[PDB]
Parts: structure tokens; C-alpha cells; sequence
């Protein structure tokens, strides 16, 4: 499993600031393991990986996610 997740959808999460702004401050406060993407917004994102996220967000984060997709490329 993985669910990575980006700033802007951190900024909702209760442990977490509602700003991406202090999502990426605080990101170096400890840096949770974040792969970058050049293709979700510049050269070089700052994706978060879920499992890597502390606990309060690890709950609030799969809540605002009811809905999304069925199933793809999961070959089964």
C-alpha cells in the first residue's frame, strides 16, 4: 500500500494547519518521506506519503477520501 497525498489536500486535516503553507513549514520540522513529481504542478512537487503521515492525520486524511475510484490497473 501507499496513498501519497499533497499539500493542498493536508492543508484540511485537523493535526495538521488548514494551509499548505504550514503543511511544507512543518514538513521540515520533520519530513515526512515526500517524492516529488514534475508533472502535478512544477519541475519538482512535494508529494507526502500517507503512511508516513503521524496518526491524527493518518484518520482525518482516509475520512475525506469517501469516493474516489473503483478499481484500475491493479491487475486483479
Amino acid at each position: 500500500m501507499e496513498l501519497w497525498v499533497s499539500p493542498k489536500e493536508l492543508a484540511n486535516l485537523p493535526g495538521l494547519p488548514k494551509t499548505s503553507a504550514g503543511v511544507i513549514y512543518v514538513a521540515k520540522k520533520q519530513g515526512w518521506q515526500n517524492r516529488t513529481r514534475a508533472g502535478v504542478k512544477g519541475g519538482k512537487a512535494i508529494e507526502y506519503n500517507a503512511n508516513s503521515l503521524p496518526v491524527e492525520a493518518k484518520a482525518a486524511l482516509l475520512l475525506r477520501q469517501g469516493e474516489i475510484e473503483t478499481s484500475l490497473g491493479y491487475f486483479e
